[PDB]
């Protein structure tokens, strides 16, 4: 043996995975990795975030003081639950911007209630209802104040209220709607009532409608809640000749964390910082495919159930058995102690051997792709609706379509670039150490194009082991190789 | 003839188009295509979308069956189209929530409506206006009753109609505001008028407000419209004292694919996915320029009215005619077969030859691209508004405007990315070509430095056809070549 | 010296600044520039936007006529800033929608008030309060005229005011809400007022409500504020029985950029395109972290403090002093007049020379991409809020939110993307003057494989000069190179 092949290939696995590029609508390559997350456990984990489950009652019943609401009073939470099983078990009632008190007391994260001293003349204080029972006997809810005539007569109550405190008081009051002018007049002397509840800037005035509304729990009659906020420095004045339902103090209010979910997922005791209303999902991924409805640091919604995000190189795997081949024909799949390096014909026979450089090299390049690939959001906006509404409902679904849209765009264009890139590199990898062990061999080797080298002198393992280490002396081979390669 | 020239090069065009790349603001390609659609051919196409044109009816009007307007009963309809001409010609009337009422009917896609058998003891039914003629005599609104006076007395009307259906029904209703105090007493005895319509949660409480608005058709008298959806085992209550507007019976709600458009066009018998209120435009192009309104498969609207993709080449087109170069001097405007190829002088004097490989990889890569270049919106938010409102239209502005930006970005970008990748690919097929070619001549050649190799031995048109194929032996003609190299 | 040494390399520079790309977490480059403007000034120039300083007055209470706010009679503004201290000093007021009202007087730009010759039959005009000096005496809102009984009666007043005109009017008004029945019945004779504001299409019918509100200013009454606008053809008709606030007349409105701010910032004599609450800032830079409300050509705001965009290549700066090295190595920190260069022994010693097309070539490209990277918005929406609200203002923080991380993210991957860009062609021009030196040498050197030729024969200034320039003719030197490279 006088000459001597050296061959530059990379790695290669039997299977591979199909991802996208900008280039390619499909290419193998040796790995990929998930960047979707489609699976939820089925269970909200109850840490960190402090989970309230509302079980029998929506966070509205638990303000008010529904009876069977009791058990929530004073009640914290980061994550408040309400169950597509709650139901309401007091004196019937509406809220004309359910939504907006849900979403601000659900932000507050509180129901801290301080009861203070209003003092009522001329009326009986604590009214009740079979409709809302609390024990054996009639009730009502704990937070709010049913008043009606004392002897004969209601008086035009006017209480005032100040905030001398360092935080905003949150009231709910309510007015009654009598079934029967009949109603009206028993209760509350005057044929026509009135509720005007002020602060210095702020006045909300509510006239009560008398008439039947549909049959719940023995009555026809209803109570329609309002709240007011009161901040530090300004004072509370109600103003009523009727029908007034008081407030019997105020929720102290916080900001923060807090939101509100529904959910009928079950909540278990494990840790997981994203919530879905499918259940805790785990957030390593960037995007996920499960609900656009999350709570805390959570992969952002995707249209996509799944994208493939390369972690390794493009995968290339008739009675010639004899000789050897490098990166141009294709990958060797028996490389197994690195993804770049050498393979060899001469005197002593066929060798191998890995480059650990040019492996480190794009492996530290992927690993900080995926670092920078692998946001905390708390109260958002409502995304699902069980009532029609029109103007503002079509706003809050066009803005998280267009967002969710967005997103989408954002997540199949970074996959297919970093993807395009990682080709880049890993092929730029196997160039780079093809040209520098051409540099080395100068005058001593010709480019089979096969990406091979044929050296044209004697190159036992030794001499290979110094062209695969950076000290190869091409001078000490020169006069032998170029003797073999310009005459024979 | 000792020798031989085989120049590598690549196609040129006469023309040519100037794209935008990340790296130059400005280069010339051979070919680019449009990604903007800025036309439209004027008219809304009837197919494959059902077209309902309004004519001289609101969809409002439609709804409440303003006579002029009764054609338009039962009718269904995925794009509503309303037109400038429109008028009402009934009662007047307002409707205080008008775009959400307007917006849930159009998306619900019908009127179709089922009367209901609405007992009305101690009042006069089916009240008509000189205002709102239905044939030679006054009339009123197809969809409602109005209740006045019997004999000399008004009752508390108390009515309730279940909903047993396994859909929502939507009752439209109305309240009666009256001119003066003489007119309310002679309608409706009580000096002042009250309507509650209620289900098991919702209520809502209007009184009528006496008073002379503008003259319409002979009135200062108004109407006002409201709405109430009725749930599957909810129930209607309706509580009047006077002034109530009774409904007929209900409008049958649907979910899906159904909205409303302002337009002029007139419509056509053509075939378009996507509706402007330009008229139809193709939606073959990723993005459009002609309307932020859309309905159907449409383009994205962007504030660019034209981007330049890339789907070719750089195009590179004094005594000396003899001599051929190659693709580091310029591109060949001859080259018809192919994208790339060859040009040699030998023996049997100058010829030229396509490599298909070459140009085929080249040609599948970019159509690939334009696969991936080339979604169905249906009910959204309005975009344009006839009347300043302050803060809910502002924020529907900041929606759409923030919309446009984002995705004009997103245009901007994958334009310059793809077409980047677009030079970058097709200066890649180039310069493998001459590696693929450099490396099957081995020691028989060198490098002329302009894209071309000179072959230091006679190689006839056999011979350089078998360097184009992949079938050269460098050993047959080694001798010879090293010869002349080396020598002379 | 019978052979050279010509090394190709680059510049390099002591110092050097980190950057991000798609590749690599930091690499250092030679220079970068930074994205985001993270300082303002402090103050709001005057120029080229008229700035209107409302001082102690709120726009709604300039609008309204507040005595201590006259000085804003007729005003016209691009950007109206409201200050902390502002305070209104005349009848204690609240408007219901207060956001929206001073959003579309805010969106006109202007208080340009016509005085229309309103007929007010058996009501003494010009009502004043204690609460509202002007001058020594008891006065009023400028624009509004408080209507009370004459001798013992308040007839229904019933007036008409056309719109003849070619613009919109907008009329503001109010209901006066007595603190007492004795006070409603004092004021105006009937024990319930009624006001009905209405045009052809469009009515509001407005309730008083009796009762004390929080003192202020001497008086627990209030004024409730509205608004109408009326267009051209259109009318205005005013109904009251009772506790009209009168418009004097009209508003003229306008389109186009006119907006408000709040802002503590002091007014100066400068000129900026880009108004913030916290001053003035340029809008050099694409992106901005100072404040997300902005006024005119500005930076789109970020989350990102810092962003760092590359504006020149990788920056690459033991007894062996005497030899000479290329780009392979290291750069040159001596290269003053290039990017990239030459380097040579030979027999008249060491020498270097920069390459001025390649270094054109690069700074060109780097120049164009500056040129692209370097939107003016007026009225948007409010982005922080003094009051909790719920559902409108979460969905208009969650549209801002959405935007700002869209943005946010637009910002990072177009900073890698271009980066990893600047990189590559910087590292592409040393490459493509390597292989260019390379091509002109052609068998009279050979690659040292540290980026420099050995040249093997005789190359003195001239001949080196000759490889720089075009014209180097490798055939008057290919006789001795041969001889040197193949025998020694
Ligand atoms: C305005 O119009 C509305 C609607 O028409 C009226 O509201 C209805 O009012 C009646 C009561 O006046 C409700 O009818 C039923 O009342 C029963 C009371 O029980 C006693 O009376 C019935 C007489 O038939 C006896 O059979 C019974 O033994 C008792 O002696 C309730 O028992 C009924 O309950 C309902 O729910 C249960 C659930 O288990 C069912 O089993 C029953 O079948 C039934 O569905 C029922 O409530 C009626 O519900 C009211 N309807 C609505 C829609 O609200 C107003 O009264 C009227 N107002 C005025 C002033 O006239
Ligand atoms: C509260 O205040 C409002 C506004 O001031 C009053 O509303 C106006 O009411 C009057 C009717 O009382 C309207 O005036 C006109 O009525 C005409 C009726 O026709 C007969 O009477 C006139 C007497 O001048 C004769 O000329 C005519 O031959 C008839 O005998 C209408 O014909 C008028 O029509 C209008 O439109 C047509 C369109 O073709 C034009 O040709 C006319 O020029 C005219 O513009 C007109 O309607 C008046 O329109 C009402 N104005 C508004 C703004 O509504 C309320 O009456 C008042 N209420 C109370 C209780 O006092
Ligand atoms: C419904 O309920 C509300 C709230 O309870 C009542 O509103 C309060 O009304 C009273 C007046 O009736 C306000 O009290 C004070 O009135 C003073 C008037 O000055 C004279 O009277 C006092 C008698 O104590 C003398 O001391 C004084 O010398 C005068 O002769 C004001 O001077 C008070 O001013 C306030 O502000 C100044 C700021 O400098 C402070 O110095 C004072 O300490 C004080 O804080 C004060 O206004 C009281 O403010 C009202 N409260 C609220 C919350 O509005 C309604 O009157 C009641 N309505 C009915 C019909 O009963
Ligand atoms: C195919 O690519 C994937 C993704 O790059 C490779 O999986 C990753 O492998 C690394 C190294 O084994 C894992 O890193 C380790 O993570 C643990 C847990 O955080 C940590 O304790 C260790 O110190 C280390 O950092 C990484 O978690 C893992 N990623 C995933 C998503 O599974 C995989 O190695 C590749 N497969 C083959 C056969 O090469
Ligand atoms: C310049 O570039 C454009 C865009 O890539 C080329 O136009 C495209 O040409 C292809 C092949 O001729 C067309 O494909 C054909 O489309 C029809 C209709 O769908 C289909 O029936 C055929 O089977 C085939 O797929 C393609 O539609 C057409 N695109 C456009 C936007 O016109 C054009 O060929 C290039 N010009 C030159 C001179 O090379
Ligand atoms: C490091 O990179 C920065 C940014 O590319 C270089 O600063 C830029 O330098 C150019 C040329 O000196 C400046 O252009 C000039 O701007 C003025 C003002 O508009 C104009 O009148 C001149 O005709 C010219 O266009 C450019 O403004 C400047 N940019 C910034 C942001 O400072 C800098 O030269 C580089 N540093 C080194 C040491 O190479
Ligand atoms: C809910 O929390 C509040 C405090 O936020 C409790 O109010 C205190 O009640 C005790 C009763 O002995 C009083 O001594 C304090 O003066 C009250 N605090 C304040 C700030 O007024 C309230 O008792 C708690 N209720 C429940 C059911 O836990
Ligand atoms: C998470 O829960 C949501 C809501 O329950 C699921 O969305 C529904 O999925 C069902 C079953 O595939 C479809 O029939 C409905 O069209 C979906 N409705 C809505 C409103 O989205 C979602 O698929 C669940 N995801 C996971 C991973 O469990
Ligand atoms: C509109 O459609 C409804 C059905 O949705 C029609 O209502 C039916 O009318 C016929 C009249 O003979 C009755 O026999 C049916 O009982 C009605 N259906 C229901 C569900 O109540 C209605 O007639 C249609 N009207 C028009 C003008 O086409
Ligand atoms: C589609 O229609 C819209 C609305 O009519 C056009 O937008 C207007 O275009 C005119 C004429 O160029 C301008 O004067 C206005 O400023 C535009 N108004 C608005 C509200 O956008 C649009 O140009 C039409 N496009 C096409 C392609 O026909
Ligand atoms: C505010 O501007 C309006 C014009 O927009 C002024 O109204 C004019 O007042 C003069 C007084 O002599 C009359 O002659 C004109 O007829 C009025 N114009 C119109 C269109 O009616 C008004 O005087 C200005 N007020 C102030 C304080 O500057
Ligand atoms: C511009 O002004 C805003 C609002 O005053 C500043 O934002 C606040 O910054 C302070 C001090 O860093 C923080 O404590 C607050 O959390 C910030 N509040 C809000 C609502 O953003 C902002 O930092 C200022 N920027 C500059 C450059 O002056
Ligand atoms: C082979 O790759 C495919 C890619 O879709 C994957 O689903 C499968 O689990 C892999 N199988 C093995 C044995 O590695
Ligand atoms: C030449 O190219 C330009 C590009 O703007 C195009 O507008 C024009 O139609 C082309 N002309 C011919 C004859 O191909
Ligand atoms: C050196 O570069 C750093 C980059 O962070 C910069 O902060 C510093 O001002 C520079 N110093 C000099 C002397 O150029």
């Amino acid at each position: 043996n006088s000459t001597a092949t050296l061959c530059l290939g990379h790695h290669a696995v039997p299977n591979g995975t199909l991802v996208k590029t900008i280039t390619d609508d499909q290419i193998e390559v040796t790995n990929a990795t998930e960047l979707v997350q489609s699976s939820s456990t089925g269970k909200i984990c109850n840490n960190p975030h402090r989970i309230l489950d509302g079980i029998d009652c929506t966070l509205i019943d638990a303000l008010l003081g529904d009876p069977h609401c009791d058990v929530f009073q004073n009640e914290t939470w980061d994550l408040f639950v309400e169950r597509s099983k709650a139901f309401s078990n007091c004196y019937p009632y509406d809220v004309p911007d359910y939504a907006s008190l849900r979403s601000l007391v659900a932000s507050s994260g509180t129901l801290e209630f301080i009861t203070e001293g209003f003092t009522w003349t001329g009326v009986t204080q604590n009214g009740g209802s079979n409709a809302c029972k609390r024990g054996p006997g009639s009730g009502f809810f704990s937070r709010l104040n049913w008043l009606t005539k004392s002897g004969s007569t209601y008086p035009v109550l006017n209480v005032t209220m100040p905030n001398n405190d360092n935080f905003d008081k949150l009231y709910i009051w309510g007015v009654h709607h009598p079934s029967t002018n009949q109603e009206q007049t028993s209760l509350y002397v005057q044929a026509s009532g009135r509720v005007t509840v002020s602060t210095r800037r702020s006045q909300q005035t509510i006239i009560p409608n008398i008439g039947s509304r549909p049959w719940v729990r023995g009555l026809s009659s209803r109570i329609s809640i309002y709240w007011t906020i009161v901040k530090p420095g300004d004072v509370l004045v109600i103003n009523s000749n009727g029908n007034l339902i008081a407030p019997r103090g105020y929720f102290k209010m916080r900001t923060g964390k807090s939101s509100i979910m529904r959910s009928d997922a079950p909540i278990d005791t494990c840790i997981s910082e994203c919530i879905t209303p499918n259940g805790s999902i785990p957030n390593d991924k960037p995007f996920q495919n499960v609900n656009k409805i999350t709570y805390g640091a959570c992969p952002k919604y995707v249209k996509q159930n799944t994208l493939k995000l390369a972690t390794g190189m493009r995968n290339v795997p008739r009675g010639l058995f004899g000789a050897i081949a490098g990166f141009i024909e294709n990958g060797w799949e028996g490389m197994i102690d690195g993804w770049y390096g050498f393979r060899w014909q001469n005197s002593e026979g066929t060798g191998q051997a890995a480059d650990l450089k040019s492996t480190q090299a794009a492996i530290d390049q992927i690993n900080g792709i995926l670092n920078r690939v692998i946001n905390e959001k708390f109260h958002q906006i409502e995304k699902e609706f069980s009532e029609v509404e029109g103007r503002i409902q079509d706003l809050e679904k066009y803005v998280e379509d267009t967002k969710i849209d967005l997103w989408s765009y954002n997540a199949e264009l970074l996959v297919a670039l970093i993807n395009q890139h990682t080709i880049d590199l890993t092929d730029s990898e196997m160039n780079k150490l093809f040209e520098k062990t051409r540099r080395q061999l100068r005058e001593n080797a010709e480019d089979m194009g096969n990406g091979c080298f044929k050296i044209y002198h004697k190159c036992d393992n030794a001499c290979i082991e110094s062209i695969r280490n950076g000290t190869y002396d091409h001078d000490v081979y020169r006069d032998e190789a170029l003797n073999n390669r310009f005459q024979i």
